[PDB]
């Protein structure tokens, strides 16, 4: 082709984009150089109107496939170069999933000694707090790893979040609905409702940190989730060992607290309510029996012969069921440490280093041009991906004979950079495009 005769060397490039996305108007000017022999592009685009209202990666597809390297056996399929020097018209409809669409029209021609790309872009129906207008896309053009822990953590913590909400709710119910008094006048906080509220609240904040940290891939929330679980786990084992090295030292302590509380029963309405509800519920009477009430047991005591003591019955219950609560203890512990391992693992597989995209080319007999369609996974700040659905049509501007090709594709690789000197909003881009899809000879 005579168009490839125009592309044997490195050709200066000029790119101009005037755009409008939901009324946000902007202009981009890019300059650079195009080496079609190696399929390399080096360009530096600058936003002439201030700051770009969209993420720079969304513009790189709209921002010259005539510099694609078609290997020698595929050269007779290079429509783009054949359309030169009189150029070709490239139209596109880029549909961002669950968001707006770019609508594009562009003319690519040789103007003087330079290959020029003039584009007007109009975007409609975008979310103002979406990934596009909210600048939530990473500044790159590769695919990112799927973090399945993102979903595992979010799933369990959502369930634990709801469990905690119900535990907190039942505690809120008991604080308002029922009155079981205060067993220890000095520890007013120690009520059955408050312990529900305390444990429920702690569960919700841990589950909240796990949910928000995992689904948004926020390292700081993951570390907070880890540190908080670590602290809860450390207190648990501390209490467990501290409990058994000093069981008898704190056995006395609560026994003093109960004996102190029982002196107040005929003078403190709250401690009376505590003893009355406890005894009538557990069907017990004193600390170790009915003799603790030296003037006679209150009415809310089983009148049976040797009713067991409330404190004795409780300690016997925990000693008799130590094996069960031990199983439940290590169960909550392993769930706890599993979440720690998950979070710590997920944290390490964030912010990593860094891919190819294929533009499938198909001929259009009737408009004497080509069509193309392809999907681009833009990487979102929360780890998810934003689909950009691309449909394309290219028609030659001139009446000269152009080449209509067999189906083939272009393996594009783009590298986004930043000029450390540019104080203006900008994008330094390196691309490598090579044609493929048609194999020659016998292999
Ligand atoms: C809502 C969908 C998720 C619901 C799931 C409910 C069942 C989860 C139970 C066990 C999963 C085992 C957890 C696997 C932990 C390792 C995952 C991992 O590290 O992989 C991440 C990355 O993809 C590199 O491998
Ligand atoms: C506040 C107490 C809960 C903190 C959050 C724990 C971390 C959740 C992650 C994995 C759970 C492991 C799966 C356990 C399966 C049993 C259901
Ligand atoms: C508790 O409430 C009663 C209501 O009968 C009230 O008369 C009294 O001031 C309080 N009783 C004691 C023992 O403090």
């Amino acid at each position: 082709s005579k168009g490839e005769e125009l592309f044997t060397g490195v050709v200066p490039i000029l790119v101009e984009l005037d755009g409008d996305v939901n009324g946000h108007k902007f202009s981009v000017r890019g300059e650079g150089e195009g080496d079609a022999t190696n399929g390399k592009l080096t360009l530096k685009f600058i936003c002439t109107t201030g700051k770009l209202p969209v993420p720079w990666p969304t513009l790189v597809t709209t921002l010259v496939q005539c510099f694609s390297r078609y290997p020698d056996h595929m050269k007779r399929h290079d429509f783009f170069k054949s359309a030169m020097p009189e150029g070709y018209v490239q139209e596109r409809t880029i549909s961002f999933k669950d968001d707006g669409t770019y609508k594009t029209r562009a003319e690519v021609k040789f103007e003087g000694d330079t290959l020029v790309n003039r584009i007007e872009l109009k975007g409609i129906d975008f979310k103002e707090d979406g990934n596009i207008l909210g600048h939530k896309l990473e500044y790159n053009m590769g695919m990112s790893s799927l973090k399945l822990l993102k979903y595992v953590l979010f799933f369990f913590n959502l369930l634990f979040w709801i469990c905690g909400c119900c535990i907190l709710g039942f505690g809120i119910y008991l604080l308002i609905h029922n009155n079981f008094g205060v067993l220890f006048h000095n520890l007013p906080s120690l009520t059955l409702g408050n312990v529900f509220v305390i444990v429920g609240s702690i569960i919700m904040v841990v589950a909240f940190l796990g949910c928000m940290g995992s689904i948004k891939e926020n390292k700081s929330l993951l570390m907070s989730f880890f540190i908080l679980l670590l602290i809860i786990l450390l207190a648990e084992v501390t209490l467990a060992i501290l409990l058994f090295v000093y069981e008898q030292k704190l056995n006395e302590y609560v026994a003093k607290g109960l004996t102190d509380s029982i002196h107040r029963y005929h003078s403190d309405n709250s401690t009376k309510a505590a003893w009355d509800s406890i005894q009538s519920f557990l069907q017990c009477c004193g600390i170790a029996g009915t003799s603790d009430w030296t003037s006679g047991p209150p009415a809310s005591c089983p009148s049976d012969r040797k009713v067991e003591g409330c404190y004795a019955k409780a300690r016997l219950w925990f000693h008799s069921n130590f094996l069960y609560i031990g199983i439940i203890t290590i169960c909550v512990c392993v769930i706890e440490v599993l979440g720690m391992s998950f979070a710590l693992t997920l944290n390490s597989q964030i912010d990593k280093t860094s891919n190819s995209h294929n533009v499938y080319i198909t001929a259009d007999k009737q408009k004497n041009g080509i069509k193309a369609n392809f999907k681009i996974r833009h990487n979102v700040e929360d780890g998810s991906v934003q689909l950009a659905d691309h449909y394309q049509q290219n028609t030659p501007i001139g009446d000269g004979p152009v080449l209509l090709p067999d189906n083939h594709y272009l393996s594009t690789q783009s590298v986004l950079s930043k000029d450390p000197n540019e104080k203006r909003d900008h994008m330094v881009l390196l691309e490598f495009v090579t044609a493929a899809g048609i194999t020659h000879h016998h292999h």
